[PDB]
């Protein structure tokens, strides 16, 4: 019943009849995007419409398009025909993955350079990476994607291990052209094996950890209803999934005693990018929007009871579009469950006698994805006190290259021969703001130090200083850990029993951002990037901060074109943008597979509620 | 067997028959300190002596005297008088809590305080508050308290509801007399409770949480030999407990292969500080060294299984003495415990068809102390990956004072009348390291922007630069987040596979220090708080980073009179110093009892290993 429910297979089946009906999926049309669009502002009609929006690529050169389509009046809304020179290429299909390595395998000067390296061309891996926008004429208005290669000794070998340097090709996966082979000297292949399965690198596994069994004996303290609905302890949202986003929380809402308060209206994350940071030719184009270019959420893995996730598991497995309009399901892509967090609150008083202990927990919706080398496990945690907090985990296999002999400023060395590119992970968090509803404003929150003198005699006090953002164009912000800078969202027109407004504190991480120059092409491609903090209106068609079409666009679409109206966001309908992200200096204990690494930040209520809201907590 | 044991009951009463039969534990002395003290550098004799250092304060007015012991060979060591006016006063007792309640309630200018409000004397606790130092002249040698009051409506009422504003008394609880009673005006005592097990207050219980149960059916991965030596998953320590520190871990090691590898020789907190920003007189004298002055370890809770700690619980239950030797039993002082910790690492490879996913644990060893109103947990947590983290858990009760008629730049509102100051939570880690041995030296890692040119020809180069600090003088350092800043200690005596040296980074959260002017009280006190990060040479007497007699010391003790010795710290027996913090504003949900909020640093390996520590880990 629900307009938020996720997409079913019958939904996508009747999308597929619909466009081939109206002559749109021939047999070369591709499905490069599909995905259910939110209701619009003002449902309370209830005229549900199941809308979804679909990019259509050509594999015969034809000009894409993108569509909208009404599954609940059978229709075509629009169809528009894309320039793709002018507004960017569509998403990287998954069936061009093997196309570069194949269109490789029968070029002369492809052949050449691997025969001068002796490199048997049937171990040779060709790695299908995104093309940016640089120096190459010819590459504006076609579907490039550039190869790395790797060798693979055998068919269960981690080519990671093998990097072939000094080479790179460029392809038109569209007129099946290699364009151009760049080599600019050999590099020994390195030697070493990375096989982290292989006994001869492990030694004898442990035979020392033993079980930790996590049950619960009565089932779960959250119920699913609608098939994404959670209600678990006073929260209320809607689980979506989205083929590009991933997993999408709608609807964060919390019951403060008899009434539903919005939080959040949106919370996704709406990008992100691993730009490298070696200037060597064969690698210093390299930058890709695993969300944006390759849409993280058709890559998600399905996880593993006892694995992946462990203790009492329930699962969501939501439904796509394969590339020609069939659904497929991914089997247990999303776990929810709750977990123990230690201490809530804890008191014991000398006075009164009374001690107090109650404690905390958390809720957790998780998925993981993998594209190419890299795994990501993005993970939303909902604790008892009100806190929301999102935490990303990178592992999976470093990217390689040969380590050059004398050194290297920007790469470091892993094993005999074998080096890893210096590289952030930097991610963008689109959080839809509804804080008690839709009129809100943000705060930049500072530490104000005070000088010793009159009013201050002893030199003890400091204070603290609010600044109102009013205007998108003063919204663009900067993080400044040394003053304690966080932002407050607010709602100027609900207050809490002390007749203040009420408020959601946002705690970021406060990691380096975007290192290129930014007179780059990564620089503005990914603007977003580059500050920590931005502030929108609403819009509609507002979703990503990099724009629609990533891939091969030459830059300023999204963030920095939106705020350019310049808006008013002083108790209006709002959207947060953080920035956040790893920078990502490899080291010997990443190697041969990465153990986790994690960033993330957390929003936390400030004045929201008119006393601890977990004073009803019970004694475990 | 181990020179690291903890001190056991019969120690202690060997102690006390020690110092009675020298004279020195007449009827008016009180031991304020009683600690066993670390094996001297060149434990390779074993010749075992078990000697502790003992405070003796003398409660008819005689001069305080510092005793070692050696309970080895029934001996005392050395047992000097103290000038406290010089060197510092003794830390708090704690029979003297309940003293400056009942000095004030005999005293007539207290009387005619509470009797302008209508307070009844017999409802009225007294907080025993450290003094410092300011502008008193007659406070000079002499032991002073402040004291600042609470109205408690009823035996089991929290009296922290009720704050006594504008009055405040300072106490000479030596000589027994009240040397001033300040009163600077009548504000309303806040009438709202704060009984956070009122049902009024709290409602209805939850009935919606179910159960989690984590059990380990086959017991702990980890054993526990010799009382207090932890061996788990590769890790080696020994656990000790403080009177003063409270836990402190020592000879933390790691088996590499065949090999055990020191890491750290001791890890403690080894201060905290908690400045008030409250410019009012009632109040901007409020600091207090929870550590320093009133020894976190002898206030330390006794946790309770299911509540404090869940799962598959291990105990310790130190021993410390009380005022007059006997030992006493801290029951369940510390918990020790593993838990899941998520993925350790995984990937799915899109050419090998190999899946992988391994799972992580921590080693959690735990306290939790009491002093006031304040609640602290510390935590120590191993990872199977070889990274070591601290984290300090904050709740409680928060100190609290009138709310202002018009408001306040430096208190927040709770409730009606209702404020709490502004203030930090300054914790500081002392890091004896011992990375591979000894000869350890650290370097300041700064991330580097390159600027687009030659070399750089796309400007998406980035580096990354490493300061050695070679003296002491140069090893005072600030935090830059912007610049991504870490330190590395590495041992360049010790080299990986790949002949660079091995090392440990040091991961700090980058919060703002300390806030006070630098001309204040406090900030020469609390010298320590200014800065991130201080290297110091090891030596013996170089315990704390405020000195050994923090309670009402002039300033200038510790850290900064030790670096001025400017010694030589590259590739020495050195100690890192880390200063951490929690800046509170306090907020309406942090009342009337607080939510655990959090703060800490990590320490991960930086090619201490020849590749990933955790290959050996098997599949669940
Ligand atoms: N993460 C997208 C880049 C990529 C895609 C496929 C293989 C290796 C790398
Ligand atoms: N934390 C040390 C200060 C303190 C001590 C006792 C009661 C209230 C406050
Ligand atoms: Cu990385
Ligand atoms: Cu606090
Ligand atoms: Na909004
Ligand atoms: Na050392």
């Amino acid at each position: 019943a629900s307009p938020f429910r996720l997409a079913s297979a019958g939904e996508i089946s009747e999308v597929q009849g619909i466009l081939r009906t109206a002559g749109l999926l021939g047999p070369e049309k591709r499905i490069a995007y599909l995905g259910v669009l939110d209701p619009a502002r003002g449902a309370g009609s209830e005229a549900e419409d199941r809308r979804f929006r679909v990019f259509i690529h050509d594999v015969s050169g034809a000009r894409p398009q993108e569509v909208t389509v009404s599954v609940t009046n059978g229709t075509v809304i629009s169809a528009v025909e894309l320039d793709t020179a002018a507004t960017g290429e569509l998403p990287v299909l998954e069936e061009e993955f093997e196309v570069v390595e194949q269109l490789l395998a029968t070029d002369e000067r492809w052949l050449k350079a691997l025969a001068a390296r002796n490199l048997d061309v049937s171990k040779v891996r060709v790695a299908p990476l995104s093309a940016g926008v640089f120096e190459y004429a010819e590459e504006r208005g076609r579907r490039i994607l550039r190869g790395l290669a790797f060798v693979q000794d055998f068919p269960e070998d981690s080519a990671w291990a093998h990097p072939v340097d000094g080479l790179v090709a460029y392809v038109d996966v569209v007129s099946k052209e290699v364009t151009r082979v760049i080599d600019t000297g050999v590099f020994p292949v390195p030697a070493e094996h990375g096989n982290y399965t292989d006994p001869e690198l492990t030694g004898p596994l442990r035979t020392t950890q033993k079980p930790i069994s996590i049950t619960q004996p009565e089932g779960p303290s959250f119920t699913v209803t609608g098939g994404n609905h959670i209600e678990w302890e006073k929260w209320s949202l809607d689980v979506g999934f989205d083929v590009r986003e991933g997993v999408v929380l709608h609807n964060i809402a919390f019951r403060d005693g008899d009434r539903l308060r919005p939080i959040i209206n949106r919370a996704s994350i709406a990008e992100m990018v691993v730009p490298y940071g070696d200037p060597s030719p064969i690698r210093s184009w390299q930058n890709y929007f695993d969300t944006g270019e390759y849409l993280v959420g058709q890559y998600a893995n399905s996880l593993e009871l006892g694995c992946d996730c462990l203790g009492d598991i329930t699962y969501l497995s939501p439904v796509i579009s394969d590339a020609f309009g069939n659904p497929r399901e991914i089997r247990n892509g999303i776990c929810m469950h709750e977990e123990d967090w230690g201490i809530l609150a804890k008191h014991s008083d000398l006075w009164s006698g009374i001690n107090y202990t109650r404690r905390n927990r958390r809720m957790v919706i998780s998925f993981f994805t993998t594209i190419g080398n890299y795994d990501y496990g993005f993970y939303w945690y909902l604790y008892l006190d009100g806190t929301i907090e999102f935490e990303a985990k990178a592992t999976g296999v470093v990217f390689t290259s040969a380590f050059p002999e004398g050194g290297s400023d920007n790469i470091s060395q892993l094993a005999p021969g074998l080096g890893a590119p210096f590289h952030q992970h930097i991610f963008s968090a689109r959080l839809d703001m509804a804080i008690d509803g839709f009129t809100n404003r943000v705060e930049e929150e500072d530490v104000v130090r005070q000088t010793m003198g009159p009013g201050n005699e002893r030199g003890n006090a400091f204070s603290r200083k609010r600044t109102v953002l009013t205007r998108e164009s003063e919204a663009v912000r900067e993080a400044d850990a040394r003053t304690g800078r966080t932002w407050i969202i607010s709602n100027p027109e609900s207050k809490n029993r002390l007749n203040e407004p009420v408020g959601y504190k946002l705690h970021a991480h406060n990691q380096p951002t975007l290192l290129a120059d930014p007179g780059s092409s990564i620089a503005r491609r990914a603007a977003f990037a580059t500050k920590d903090l931005w502030v929108t209106r609403y819009a509609d068609d507002e979703r990503y901060p990099t724009g629609d079409f990533v891939n091969q666009h030459s830059g300023g679409a999204g963030l920095p074109s939106y705020i350019a109206q310049d808006r008013d966001i002083d108790g209006q309908d709002i959207v947060v943008w953080h920035t956040f992200g790893l920078t990502h200096f490899p080291r010997v204990e990443d190697w041969p597979i990465m153990p986790v690494d994690t960033v993330g930040f957390k929003l936390r209520p400030e004045g929201f509620f008119d006393r601890s809201p977990v004073l009803d907590v019970p004694a475990n």
